[PDB]
């Protein structure tokens, strides 16, 4: 034991941004998320033994700032976008999600920190409208879950790769290398206490799946209610994940820069899809930061099944 | 830096003082959290470089050299482990080590679930000595391997939760006489055996969908790890429920080391465990290695579906 | 991963039971490495954001808790601690909570010390009971807080080193019945203190620099930790010194809580300890805090001391 | 607890670095080489429950050249100069001193990694030349301490600070900043067992220390016997620290490039002197690789006193 060739998450980005002929500026940004990530992970590995997402927050934008890599940062948490001093700017946007679902701490809910990077294209002055562009536009995305292990997945142009952290030395080491979703999957996640406000192209899409027309094994089921270790079971295990609009959160309620683009451009760079239902979620120019989605990802054969069903209804 | 930190051994070793015992149950819980530990770690870089394997061998090792065990049973091992003459001790130690280990590639939180009786006969230890009710059960719990590491124990006494902390490895009590919600607003099944499900349950689910008395709907959560799912259920309160679908018309989960743990886990808390039929704790086994049905939380919610039961005969 | 691990606590459980005993050294022993695991992490971060202080109430409080302990000596207290009636247990425990804390500025290893007496009078517990000769000690050692933790335990029964793997937070027999080389090649002392030594002391640091048979001469070593510079004596050899300087004519050293602990580990490995005139464990204390000389290490480095201080008569 | 505004090695040597307007390739060559010190440290720490020299060495090397920040790298372990693939060079030249005493791990004494760190400036192709520079010349020099704590402590041109592992999330925090050693101290710092062969210089030195003429209180002796717990007392707490030569070493013990100039630099940019007896240790001109010197560092008066008896016996 004692391994003497550890590929931690700095050297491969760096092995790949050197390739590219880089500033070195995508290094620093990450590696100083990779700060915050471990931080948040032992405050919450000791959490009971011990308002953490306004800390989660105000740690990520502290080392973002100091990368010297940003220059607009979007929040969950933080009303409008943070436009850094000139001293520290560079040249990215970052919109993350600090702390995901931070209420499921309480039953030991595996939650999960999302973040999503941007290049700055504008010749202007850093301004939110920086931030305002489709997913499609993203230069790196992923997460971070807090779980029985801490997993921070990044998706960059060339795939997605796992890294889990190793607690004994403090780093990130690569375990698995672009990774890509199953074809099809055999599970469909989504909340069904909301039956009642579900459209009808979900609705028929589900007893599709209990049912099976072509008289298969109808899909298993799974909703842990935290939507990084939900798309992280459909990323490894296939699938599909569902957060549709009903009713009473008529636009979705996950957010499109945070949350939803990111996820998205994981799935996609992992040969998966991502979809509101009538279009692709990162090809929706946003037009407020804290702008709310549909989103319905996963195996592309389940989400294209879904997809005729929506195609069907309208 | 908090310098009288109450540890699991300082509790366990208190509580049992009073029973003028013989400190063996304190060896036991002492034993059973180093192996605790140990899988925690193991966990915690199942990626970095089976398991179940591993663990189970481990618990058996350590429950063997705390001189306090006679008969063990594991979901791994066919038959019962009666432990050697000169490190034998007094109780019956069901466990499942590593409950659900499949998902672990997919990051889902897991754990050890364990159930303890004292063996009362005279004669020489065997299964028979692990084949009793679940309300004789002198402690359970188990330990979830999530974002924290935390071991729920129930005993006469009530539940308590200790939290594993990582800088020093002592489990510390973090919650004391834990009660659970008399009626919640969660219910956790898997959904994609509607099919298979029985009149009753089927109901039951449509009335949570669609509530009668136009009140809210329950949330629903079903994280597809049973320690996971019952650990939400006795924090928030709420319904998990596992019955019989035609693939496994007993039940898929078993009854010594799974069923009757968390079910004697929720009636200490002021929760129900039931088959729908029976009380689970008072169902006599005849297998160690036999399923049973199971749905336990918040006393009205199980209530509430006992009663579509009976008002389906 | 190996799944039979011996633990401190498994190992102490074992020998305990040999003697047909009731379980308080076991009880005492576990709850001092608590205390010793929160100890390190503490030391591990010293720097980051006095500690003898919490050092010494968590010390008191884990040893209070174990129900096995009457008296209670440390460093930092005037007077001994009587523990409550309703907590006490049989052993007199005198320690040095964290020794020579003022070196933590420099990153010098440093460590906790302890000699466990068994109190043998019928009267209520008095400072009386920890005033036995050394020779008396059932059990002592210490933990280094170093690149590693280690602590080095000696009863009965021998030296046993336990190193604290910091991933499950337990102490593992890593050497077993550790024994001292019978001559080495280190000498160990202050030397700024020259001056102020007395003929036999001087004469031996000579012929260690100066060897009169023409052999190789000794290297000096003196981290100024007791716990560093005795473990390193323990494990390659040599001879340690800290003897009388007219400052400290009876010795820095304390008696109870630093040489006799240190001793009685050296005699237990086949090592000797002195003051020079007679053997640290055979000195019969009248004060709890009362020092004495001491010179420790292999057996032939000691004796030949021992001949130029009776050559100097 | 949880502070939010952690700052780490990286982040210290960025806002350093991004001031002076460099490429980002010190950063990247110290972080990798934290990297290897929290791998380093975590061994040490359970060496007694699993040679390690050689293992340490081939990991400090692998971070080295995948920093993409050097050229030519010198071990004590490695005969000759490592000349780093063209595809992974960068400008800097590292000397460094792996495991320093290994021997002193069954014994628990503390032990290190000193780093040297020197810029290449010639034109030419990458050869062990390149490393051959007096001390002088150093742009950071450095040490790992594998004690009760972790430290690194870095000096750079503008001074010395000292940055302790935090074991929770493995990152390097500052802990002591601009760090500058007593005038005069209290402790002399030498293994006595040669006194038979030390010069006149030494042993008047010595006899001062413990007979002090002017009548005041004889100095402490501490010795260790592993350099980088004894420079790391020398800094915190002045005093003196000696290996000269002795008949039987004769140019002294240690090395050159990787032990005695490291310590030499961090000494001097702490406000110390670093010395042979006759010349300042960083004005050497190596002319091998493996080159030993005498070094006598530590406080400014109390080198400065040996100089005055060395310069009475010439
Ligand atoms: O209770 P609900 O409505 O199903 O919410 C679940 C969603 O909410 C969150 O907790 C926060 O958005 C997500 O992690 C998750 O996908
Ligand atoms: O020390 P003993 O003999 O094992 O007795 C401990 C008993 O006390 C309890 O901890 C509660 O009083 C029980 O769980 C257990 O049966
Ligand atoms: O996939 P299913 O059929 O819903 O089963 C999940 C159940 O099985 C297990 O994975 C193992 O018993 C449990 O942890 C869990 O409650
Ligand atoms: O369990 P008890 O009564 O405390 O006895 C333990 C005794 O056994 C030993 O561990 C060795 O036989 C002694 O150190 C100690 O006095
Ligand atoms: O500075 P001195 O006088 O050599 O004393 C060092 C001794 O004092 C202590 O620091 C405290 O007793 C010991 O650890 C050590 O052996
Ligand atoms: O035994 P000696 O000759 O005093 O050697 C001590 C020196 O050797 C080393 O162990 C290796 O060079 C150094 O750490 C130390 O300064």
């Amino acid at each position: 034991a004692f391994d003497t060739n550890i590929v931690t998450l700095t050297r491969f980005v760096m092995e790949q941004g050197r390739k590219a002929r880089g500033t070195g500026e995508m290094t620093q940004l990450l590696n100083s998320l990779c700060t915050a990530v471990k931080a948040i992970s032992t405050a919450v590995r000791k959490a009971g033994i011990a308002k953490l997402d306004v800390l989660s927050n105000d740690l990520v934008i502290n080392v973002l700032k100091s990368s010297f890599a940003t220059c607009v940062l979007v929040t969950e948490e933080d009303k409008n976008a943070i436009i850094v001093e000139p001293e520290k700017r560079g040249k990215y946007v970052v919109c993350f999600d600090p702390l995901d679902g931070s209420s499921n701490i309480d039953c030991l809910v595996s939650i999960g920190t999302i973040f999503g990077i941007y290049r700055k294209n504008s010749t202007d002055e850093p301004s939110e409208k920086d931030a305002l562009q489709p997913g499609r536009n993203l230069v790196a995305a992923g997460y971070a879950l807090y779980g029985s292990a801490t997993m921070l997945v990044l998706a960059m142009v060339n795939g997605v790769n796992c890294f889990m952290l190793d607690p004994a030395i403090g780093e990130f080491i690569l375990v698995d290398r672009n990774v890509k979703i199953k074809k099809k999957g055999s599970i469909y996640s989504i909340n069904e206490g909301y039956a009642k406000e579900f459209d009808p192209a979900i609705t028929e899409y589900i007893q599709r799946k209990k049912f099976p027309p072509d008289n298969s094994a109808p899909y298993g089921a799974r909703y842990v209610g935290s939507m990084v270790a939900d798309v992280h079971r459909t990323l490894v295990y296939g699938g599909i994940f569902m957060y549709p609009a009903n009713k009473k959160s008529p636009k979705g309620k996950l957010r499109l820069l945070y949350e939803c683009n990111p996820m998205a451009y994981v799935m996609e760079k992992a040969g998966g899809l991502a979809t509101t239902g009538k279009e692709a979620v990162l090809d929706i120019v946003p037009t407020d930061i804290h702008q709310r989605a549909p989103i319905i990802l996963g195996s592309p054969e389940d989400v294209t099944e879904l997809l005729e069903i929506y195609q069907k209804h309208a």
